[PDB]
């Protein structure tokens, strides 16, 4: 029950929930082992891709950090993508907009941390990620006629266990 999921973990296995955030107004949330990692409480979440490093066999936080990718420059976004160290556990999840200011090299660096649907994230499209230097990645397009906001979807949670 660890970060309130259903399923209990088994050994050398870390607990993680996280969503993405709603439209423009909810921020993301990240917790592992029940610890949050990145919440709109904790005040360390903004628009764009928020990513959390967590060390792959203590479980405890490297690093927090967003990227804005309405507004914002890629290139530092490459930049802290290119110090990911081997065996770093990395959670992404989607706040608004995690698309427009994506590059290939951005989508290319995704996916070697085992991402499917980074090479295809569109406009608003809401996505959670657990991967590392897959499985654990789920998203909900956005989409006028299914959207559960006013131009933006449902948020998109996921659970699960990943190996120490």
């Amino acid at each position: 029950y660890k970060c309130g999921i259903s399923k209990a973990c088994p050994e050398k296995h870390f607990a993680f929930k996280m969503a993405s955030g709603a439209a423009n107004v909810v921020g993301p949330k990240i917790c592992l082992e029940d610890n949050v990692l990145m919440s709109g409480v904790k005040n360390n979440v903004g628009r764009g891709i928020n990513i959390a490093l967590v060390n792959g066999k203590t479980g405890e936080v490297i690093d927090t950090k967003f990227f804005d990718m309405w507004g914002g420059d890629v290139a530092p976004f490459i930049e802290f993508l290119k110090t990911i160290q081997d065996g770093t556990v990395v959670l992404m999840a989607t706040y608004d907009d995690g698309a427009t200011k994506l590059t290939d090299e951005a989508r290319r660096l995704i996916a070697e941390l085992g991402s499917t649907s980074i090479t295809s994230l569109g406009f608003r499209d809401n996505w959670v990620f657990c991967g590392g230097k897959s499985p654990f990645e789920q998203h909900i397009k956005n989409n006028k006629e299914t959207n559960k906001y006013e131009g933006w979807p449902e948020v998109v949670e996921m659970e699960g266990c990943i190996p120490q």
